[PDB]
């Protein structure tokens, strides 16, 4: 089967980043991988088919007489009703599994938009970060030898201050890099629109389904047998049946099962990526306390201002799911406590000798 | 099969934590497998199903008007009774490991919550634990050879208390972050509510099961037979038999056996729940004794007060199921000779040399 | 086939050690795999089934006329003997495989309970026991080097126990650790449950098993034709054969063959497990002439008193199994010539310069 | 098919010894594949069967009248012949891959005794010797660089015999644990029975073979015909015929090699297990002209009398497939010169600068 | 298919010695292979055969009076022509895939009683060969560097013979274990046997292959059909026909082709084993020139006398394949040049400074 083919290279299992959400993850196993699901159920093992058209020959028929009848109606599925002349056809049941598969390959369509058009310069962004905040810990690291004898000699403020205001003065304290890149970033809007266009071509796919299935479906739902005819051409001149009737089709319990999947599927499936999109309207500031006292973080902090929609937002949300990876899931994953000071420095005063880690 | 995949990918055999407790280890598994064990039974291997419905048609009947005959009942099961016209349909048995394979599919949503909404976070707040815990030995250790000279040459109280007393005023003695980490982490209750939809979960989706066996099933029990129409439509501007009589299902006994195991099961299944919800409605106090003389777990027996129903609870659950990996597993579980003192003293005096370990 | 990821995952091939005697490991598999080869023998390959039930169609029956005739009867296997109308059923042809493979699952359990309530803490156990033996071991080479000179010139015995007197009473003589563990372990009795509840229940299954041959076999043996009914119900009013006759099973030397080799198997098999229960009713003490006198095993012999029915036997006979691996297989094991003393003390003088090994 | 898996475990390709003599090698694999290879050949490939058992129905019969015969008649496999009423069955013929298959489970009987109570307390006892003889090597390699410059500035006798008898009265010399291992295994008897039992178990076998062959085979060999009877019970009541006559076998073409060649393959075995039996009855002394020269192996040559059946002729035996491997592939097999001396004291004196080798 | 699993275990794809001639796995992978790829060719895919045997029969005859017709013939091959009464047996038709396999099978017999029986000594062998002669090597590599600057400051002959005569009285020219192994395997005669009996075992099978086709082949060769007869016992009593005429086999020409690829690829393999076997009756001399010049070399040269059937023959073939492994491909594979002296000396003044390598 190709489906074992489309698993193999479609849907199946830098160096450590994390690049996509997962919620956006589950929404796309689900979009992806329950198209392929109803195919498999709907035509292999479970239903064996053999002929999805049946239809009752005269008794006087021979062997391929009737073969003929019954092989040139699948084709020609066209109801001849008395009603002048409506043939009314029945495609849907010869295309449910092309409409099914045609749906799960433009299901992807988004998938490629967004590994292709902006992985690269944001896993490129990414790595760039990572070196100079991998830099800006082996150029701090060096402060917690130099306070375990000086540290412990002094009258507490005098040296808590007088040698982080010397610090505070001195180059280890600042990261240049970090607040001329975050602007060079932050006024730029290109990323946004990957985001914005992966989500409403999904959205868009989700209503032309609906209208799939609203049209070329929910018509012939209840209908199981239909009239043909044999003599639509130069049989005529032959004594038989003139109207063959009731070719009976077997696979109308398929067709309303997957129907209701399917629309069932999308119904649970459509708010899920409404929030998503409503993620991006809104400044997220739920740790932002514990972000303003950290030299590094009160860049990431500060520049909270003006409309939400900016490259800036969708960087610091896919660094959150990145902040905790093996060096930055460190003292600031610890620091849980400081949400509910003078003491706060003999607490950081055993802390930094707790830090001491290798 | 597409239970091969299944099993590939769900149920297929931090870094050395356990998350999981071993009762809720069997139950996942005795209610993921057993719809997956009944789907693999009922259909394939042990019956050759061939044709699940078969039908006495008249001698008259040729080859494909005979295979009309039996195509055209099981996609319409319906019983013409003569009892006006109630037509009764058969959609369980054909409807049967559909909703196994749903329930199957079902059975894994408290899975997905309890391993996506609340594993991260206690595996971090685990490996923080764990990082000081070791800090706190290799703090601890350093005793060992302070006392294997000057706890020799002294008359017993005035080394044993004095140097303890002089310990007990010393900073290795304390851990500070413990009881602000617990004390934090023990006012939060978000972690139960976690606990407490996972298991209501499965038990509404058992109660669910129950009422599907009890409404569709339970009625088309003992019936095997029943009697169809082929002129329910265009087919009636033909001479054969009025009413296609004695459609017989072959497949009753998988339906009886297989509806049987799983109402069994799930009665089996259900009070082990039960006793799982029972099990956070009270303070595990076993072995409290041995634990208020230490000093980082006197702490963690110090707080049992009020409704058991914290975070705390259910941390102190996971952790005695890790408190025997490889370093916890030490006096602790060897400490099972103070469940029935200055003699101790002595007795510890030669046990701080038998602690030595590397 | 199922039987494969039976075998993958079921009966399919710490750090070292043997949890798990010869001869448990051999009845297990035995009992265990023997199901499943009857179940591949008897449906699989050798006899390719077909059709299991064989029935004499009158004459003037078509084509599925008859195939209902063949295909209502396997699923309605019920003797209408003429002698009032006791319908005698054949549900044991059918359920043969079923029997099988439930019995197959029901061996394993023992098993599980076995591997999951009794392993982790034996192995927790043994795994301290060898870090305390190979520690015993590693402060004792120390003795080999400092009777390498001092060992030579002195008139044998006043210095071959002058030193040893010293050593006796010298720390690295005795083994404080050993008798406290072994003492605190041998008053225990929790163990010696899992081992007679594990026997016990395969045990109650082979018996089981007897009364599942004995009722619902040995009465069905002979007989390989039943006659049947196809009017019973709403085919009354049909001109047919009242009684359809000689409904002729295939399968009765398949039957035969496979209640005589479960029956024989586990006539076969009963006797070994009692043999491993009168395992435990006695003390050891085939080799307790050569512990006595080595430091560290004179414990072991020492505590040879009362009832048998202790965890220090079930630890010693798993201990007797893992002496051997490859530190404890050392002059223990060389030690089969003093099984048949100042002569010795030169040979021992000799054996000392020998045991340098590395 | 299941002979995938037994090749897969069984008979499917310490830490380089060699346990097992390589005709005992050859032996089982003849007497263990052989079953399999006729198993393969007789129902798989070669001879599509389809239906071993063919009948002449009546012109009269429909399709599965003449089914019913064909298929009544392979599980009743019985000659009513008209000399009262002997029913001569013919239950070899479906039984001959039963007792192929049984035959070759029953082949691997003796080559598990001999692996499981044999294997390990040889496989130490090796460990142990080769142990000990490396220990010997590198304790005597040190003699080639004190007889460097000393061996050469002498007048011969006095500096091969001077140093030699000096070195003759020094430890480096003797091998006392080789003298008493040695005693305390030659007086041992336990493993030669484990070898007398490994190859009485084949001989009472393929004796068994042999009955069956003669009893059960060779009776019908020539009949490839015989004739049944429906009506042996409720068929009575029916016109047709009143005994269904000449029911054909197929394969008795098939039967006659397979007999045949199990004859033939096992008449050619059997003196290869007898001259191995032979083997034991006498002690082998082919090189022990060279072996009481040797310092370590005069002690093997010393120990030749008495009954050859001990331990120490298994041990021997099993030692001198294992002499050449690395290290004892030395001058040892060099030494096929002195099977044909004051000379060879010359040639020896260059022949330990000779062996130098690293 | 078994040739699945023939193909894994047999013909299926130390540590660098290569001990098997190319020519010889030629001719094993064509003797071992075309059986094979016959016995894939005649039976499966190409031929879709059915029933090998037809038969015509009489008009009257219903559908299992034809299949006894039909399935009665193939097993009982046998021509009643009507010239007293010769029934000619057609075996051959039925026998040639068993005769195929039984011809592939015993094709490796050489191949085991080469590996088993020689291919252990010789890989023993030629691993001593190896580690001396790479420390052979090692020895003679330390003369690179005294000869970088005394060789360089001197007038030519007086140090570039007053050295190598110094050399030449020196330990490191010489190699005496070279010599004494040479002899003690030249002397011996043991491995010729090995091969003279794994080429002349071929031959014959192959004068057996020959005759097997020249008796029972060559005769039923453009035969057809025959004559059978039905009444050859009990059928006598009944009216059809007295003589099955025309029972034509439909694999005639795939028969024919089977016959002469066999004889033709055998015809075509016979002279390679024959040159094999005249390989051995010459003393092989090509390069003997370079050999006579180097130090260790002119000792395999010298020993060129005498009737060339030895052990030493065999040895100097298998080491000329394995001559230019990854050492010594070296200056011996470089010198080319001396095929066609003072000047020579300065040549390889400078070529000794070209062999530093690493």
């Amino acid at each position: 089967s190709l489906a074992h083919t489309a698993a193999e290279y479609m849907l199946s299992d830098l160096k450590g980043l994390r690049l996509e959400l997962p919620l956006d993850r589950i929404v796309k196993f689900v979009a992806v991988g329950s198209p392929l699901l109803l195919m498999s159920l709907a035509f292999a093992q479970e239903f064996s088919s053999g002929s999805p058209i049946s239809c009752f020959s005269p008794s006087n028929f021979s062997i391929r007489q009737a073969a003929y009848v019954d092989s040139s109606c699948w084709d020609s599925l066209l109801h001849h009703k008395q009603d002048q002349d409506k043939m009314k056809s029945l495609w849907p049941h010869k295309a449910l599994p092309y409409s099914l598969l045609a749906l799960a390959l433009l299901m992807y369509l988004p998938v490629l938009l967004w590994q292709y058009a902006a992985v690269p310069a944001l896993s490129s962004d990414l790595l760039f970060i990572i070196s100079e905040l991998d830099k800006s810990y082996n150029r701090s690291i060096r402060l917690v030898q130099h306070m375990l004898k000086i540290r412990q000699k002094s009258s507490d403020p005098y040296v808590f201050w007088n040698e982080l205001e010397k610090a505070r003065k001195e180059r280890y304290f600042e990261f240049p890099l970090l607040e001329r890149y975050l602007a060079c970033k932050q006024r730029s809007h290109s990323l946004v629109a990957t985001y914005l266009l992966r989500n409403s071509l999904l959205l868009i796919f989700t209503s032309a389904t609906y209208l799939y299935l609203g049209h070329f479906h929910l018509d012939v739902f209840f209908q199981e047998e239909f009239s043909c005819s044999i003599k639509t051409g130069l049989l005529s001149d032959e004594t038989h049946v003139p109207n063959l009737i009731t070719c009976r089709l077997t696979s109308l319990s398929i067709f309303q099962i997957v129907s209701l999947s399917s629309v069932a599927i999308y119904t649970i499936l459509v708010p899920v990526i409404i929030y998503n999109l409503t993620r991006l309207c809104r400044w997220d500031k739920r740790l932002l306390s514990v972000y303003e006292m950290l030299p590094a973080f009160d860049l990431l902090s500060r520049k909270m201002l003006g409309c939400p929609i900016n490259d800036l937002n969708v960087i610091l949300l896919f660094l959150r799911a990145n902040i905790s990876e093996l060096i930055s899931f460190s003292w600031l994953s610890v620091l849980c406590v400081l949400k509910d000071h003078n003491i706060d420095t003999v607490v950081d005063f055993m802390t930094l000798l707790a830090g001491l880690e290798p």
